[PDB]
């Protein structure tokens, strides 16, 4: 029992993390078989990419894998990342894909200065596509990821903050989450919302750990819900979604329309000073997996 | 910038991490140079444990270090751990110590089943000596630390689930962190406390991530401030927390008493439907030193 926001152990993940140079600018890479991937506004000198990668050496980029120098042999642009072939491939590569997330969807992020992690959280794509994250200056080329028994599923890379102080970035093959850009321009977040379905699965958390004093005798229609729903700035809730939920109704005996109600309930009169594990918001950065993961007891490696 | 739970990176300590099984009981050990701890009550069949270990031989002890097998060569007792030696040094035995810590200090879970790692989380021990944890059964061993540079640091061994649904453990000596004895018992979490000081380090990190609307023109004396935190069950604030919060104070402008009476009119008033870093509580479980590190960029390996 008990209820945390749990991140994946990093240790797959530390073993890929490298400190790429060039000119006076310093970032992060990631370091898999023989190539290195990082941000590509490392290379040097609004912007026109190409023209700046084609005057430039293998020779300008410093690569450090701990202490070891690694030898660019050549080097090449993907969307918004760089692609550096370096003449060794990492023994401690694990398996992995590079796999691309739905707003909604959560993954773990593994903060990093000069190719050393500092520390790991986890969080969720939001849905205007930026991430509320925890960074400072140098932790461009950080990875978010997921892992699924002993595979290492890379779905970002961290680009940028916007003035909002939230964060945006792409998945591993270059192509940015949201309508962003890596240049300068007055790019902000569109308005977000909040993500209906993780909030049901939290609080079918709450139920299997003990809370239940928002339950009610209540029911309701997926379309009654969803004009109050939209009320109060959060998503839809599809057909899918109250499938997707059917194992944790299943678990608990608490009919996801049921739920909805409760739901409904909260929003129209707050929480009148009692909380939901921990906490006196609703939590909406929880998925149904995330919530069987951590009540059932699912491991990896 | 941006503000999360943040842990530390967990790889050092994955490496470390293998089952136990003896008789019918099955639990997470840590492996370190050519040693095995895990808890005690894995020695079979109210208890008298040097009774029981009297009773058994080397070979009734089964230490899986992923596939391969691991040969106990030795075994004895340190309060409520168990020490297993083994014919093999871990190879991958990071520079460690063996650490107690303070109610009101945080953290790293390595949450564990059967010796695979399943998540990483961040928490605080609280004053009365119970961690609110989320473990399933067979989580049994798994360990907590912080990392210093290149250190771990190990100060936490998980043993039970209170009734409340919080946790209780050792540190890695075999010493219980409170009241608490490996046998069945109607022990009970005593009553909590709010860690003050920690209350005030988290309102630093919303100032210095341009939440201020909690702020306030009055001051106050230590002394009133601690008659008022009593009276909402929070910690006394000490002339050595004042000091600590110091380096805080500079960065922000905000003198440490300034901000002590935001508090008193934060207790006083509620927040009046606004919220603090994402959160509609006053959080306590972050120390100064965990927001000087997530707000100045302090990294490890």
């Amino acid at each position: 029992s008990g209820f945390r926001k749990m991140a994946f152990p990093s240790g797959k993940v530390e073993g890929c993390m490298v400190q790429v140079t060039c000119g006076t600018t310093t970032l992060n890479g990631l370091w898999l078989d023989d190539v290195v991937y990082c941000p590509r506004h490392v290379i040097c000198t609004n912007p026109n990419y190409e023209d700046l990668l084609i005057r430039k050496s293998n020779h300008n980029f410093l690569v450090q894998a701990g202490n070891v120098q690694l030898r660019v042999i050549g080097h090449s642009m993907q969307n918004c990342v760089l692609k550096l072939k370096v003449d060794t491939a990492n023994p401690k590569t694990p398996k992995y894909k590079f796999v691309r997330i739905q707003p909604g969807q959560t993954f773990s992020v593994l903060a990093c200065y000069n190719g050393s992690p500092s520390g790991v959280y986890q969080c969720a794509m939001r849905p205007n596509f930026t991430i509320k994250g925890s960074f400072l200056n140098g932790s461009c080329g950080s990875v978010g990821f997921n892992i699924d028994y002993d595979c290492v599923s890379f779905c970002y890379m961290h680009h940028m903050e916007l003035p909002t102080g939230v964060h945006a970035g792409t998945d591993l093959e270059g192509n940015f989450y949201g309508p962003f850009v890596d240049r300068q321009t007055a790019q902000a977040a569109g308005t977000d919302t909040t993500i209906t379905v993780n909030v049901l699965a939290w609080l079918y958390a709450a139920v299997i750990n003990g809370d239940r004093w928002f339950l009610n005798r209540f029911t309701t229609t997926l379309n009654d819900f969803n004009l109050v729903a939209m009320k109060y700035n959060y998503e839809p809730l599809t057909q899918d979604h109250v499938d997707i939920l059917g194992p944790l109704s299943a678990q608990t005996g608490i009919a996801v329309l049921d739920m909805c109600a409760s739901l409904k309930e909260l929003l129209q009169n707050g929480m009148n000073g009692r909380t939901i594990l921990g906490s006196a918001l609703l939590e909406d950065e929880f998925t149904p997996f995330d919530v069987v993961r951590q009540c059932s007891g699912v491991t990896f490696q």
